[PDB]
């Protein structure tokens, strides 16, 4: 398991756009395109990103392309991050895949306003901070996939995943 595999199982994949957990326009693997209510906003924003005209659609390939371009802009907006980065560089290879999947899914604003989480991770207190972690809009919003993270950086395993 790596967090390729381990974002394709919490994202799927779509070929066509979509509307996300929270209503947003997306395509493939978790790649929101536009927080405007407006389709052609949304195609526009995707044939802007492809470099085509895609009408709406993508290949596998793009997708997988999109992907690609997204975690690496994850990983780097976490090493970017003055918050971030002293938590990222004290976890082990594992739970490191955890905390990528949260910023992926909510922007390295939305997982930086953990503070006390973050304060816990970096001490390791492993069972108070996934306490921590579920007091919180995220968890009540999609709970299944919260709490495979949850158990990750609990954990330290895969075992939610598998
Ligand atoms: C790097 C990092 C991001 C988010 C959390 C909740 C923990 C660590
Ligand atoms: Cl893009
Ligand atoms: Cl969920």
């Amino acid at each position: 398991m790596n967090i390729f595999e381990m974002l394709r199982i919490d994202e799927g994949l779509r070929l066509k756009i979509y509307k996300d957990t929270e209503g947003y326009y997306t395509i493939g693997i978790g790649h929101l395109l536009t927080k405007s209510p407006s389709l052609n906003a949304a195609k526009s924003e995707l044939d802007k990103a492809i470099g085509r005209n895609t009408n709406g659609v993508i290949t596998k390939d793009e997708a997988e392309k999109l992907f690609n371009q997204d975690v690496d802009a994850a990983v780097r907006g976490i090493l970017r991050n003055a918050k971030l980065k002293p938590v990222y560089d004290s976890l082990d290879a594992v739970r490191r895949a955890a905390a990528i999947n949260m910023v992926f899914q909510m922007g390295e604003t939305g997982v930086a306003g953990f503070t006390n989480s973050l304060r816990m991770l970096q001490q390791k207190r492993w069972d108070e901070a996934a306490v921590n972690l579920a007091k919180s809009r995220w968890y009540n919003q999609t709970p299944n996939r919260a709490k495979r993270v949850i158990t990750t950086f609990r954990t330290g395993t895969w075992d939610a995943y598998k």
